[PDB]
């Protein structure tokens, strides 16, 4: 069906969790609870793990993968995604690590090593360069992203309405 | 299967379309004829409905949503949406060449006879005048097309539409 | 299960120890060497012309491959050859030993030699040829520099890596 097992590891799910049944989850994956998992998205924490927090939602379209544990990499990158996260269509998110409240713009690329603070904005088709920070309550945009300006207070509490949107979006194709 | 409800919004079909059964098309999403859906596409018309019109093409792996709760999407007539397109609540005009891996964001609107080259980012509520090439992430006017270009996108939604009637059958 | 799917008369050729995941799909004339692995929610459409992958290469999770419209130039994919996640393939060659990647798109006639470097997300113009030995970054990519030793020898650990990785999953299944 959807979830999938890589070695003896197998996707760890919550409450209300939604995931369209033409999305692939497979290994070391956990969804915490309102997580909502739209179609024909990819998440893959098999070499490593992919750990989500609550309502943050991965759209339409979206890849997420880590990058296995290495010599000069002994430590690898795994996937962690913090609460009220919204991520949008066709989003690349690879062994990069997100806070809580932002938004990843549709179709940008976050690749390894990259930090992204709590209440932080990202322009759609941005790219965020390995090991690249971004600082908390700002805009970037670009490809690589530049820091752009601080948000607005309106912006960041767009954040976390953005989020529970999702989370009743998701709720309402549960309820079918 | 392929076509899912919103609520009480299903698509709307028109005549001799065509959608892959890798596909997912969601809620009101209207289709008008010829219109022809590839593989692995989703097109999701919930807060907000999606049209499309008769004789246009949406290749592999594009994704067409509307506006967050403030815009539908409306797409004219023989348009070429290219492979892993991205369309957000803009609006596209007919005879338009969408180049595969482009992203046009809400508000966006395409005049008729416009091609848009590969890997572009049209940015939100930006207009994009009639018979010219944008080109860039974030697009720029870069010359006007000549006559022989601006017939080159009615033939590629001809050919895609013969592209689909083949699948159809054999 | 059925992620393969005929064209006309034409249907997929496949080689040895070949992953295709469930969630894919293979249209029409796709061939497949040994080892390579196709990976997650990924399209391949070899019909109005046919598409080559050499053995040991890895097309990863939500590439698109695809061959030139008809107005053609079909798509051949070398050996040890890294496809990263989301890549776009349409009409090209790309040689041994190449790593391509991520989110980028590589056009109609592009030709990439062996032993080469795309940077995440770049774009390879229209029948751009990119030489041997060289990282190429950007949209529209540039060359950068030469790959170090250790570069080139990264791009068959990469191959080899994606082909263990492919095989246990064609272990759990079998
Ligand atoms: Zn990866
Ligand atoms: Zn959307
Ligand atoms: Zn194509």
């Amino acid at each position: 069906d959807v979830l999938h097992p890589y070695r003896d590891l197998f996707p760890q799910i919550g409450q209300r969790v939604m995931i369209d049944d033409s999305s692939v989850v497979i290994g070391d994956v956990r969804l915490a609870d309102d997580v909502g998992i739209w179609p024909l998205v990819v998440i893959r924490g098999d070499v490593h793990y992919v750990q989500i927090g609550a309502r943050t939602n991965i759209q339409d379209g979206s890849m997420l993968h880590v990058t296995h544990k290495s010599s000069y990499n002994p430590d690898g990158n795994p996937l962690t995604i913090g609460e009220d996260v919204t991520v949008g269509h066709k989003v690349m998110l690879h062994g990069c690590t997100i806070g809580n409240r932002v938004l990843v713009g549709m179709g940008s690329i976050l690749l390894d090593g990259a930090i992204v603070e709590d209440d932080v904005m990202i322009g759609a088709g941005s790219l965020v360069p390995q090991n690249k920070r971004l600082e908390s309550g700002y805009l970037y945009l670009g490809s690589p992203v530049k820091q752009i300006r601080p948000l607005s207070d309106e912006e960041k509490a767009g954040l976390r309405y953005s989020a529970n949107n999702y989370v009743k979006w998701k709720d309402e194709y549960l309820d079918q």
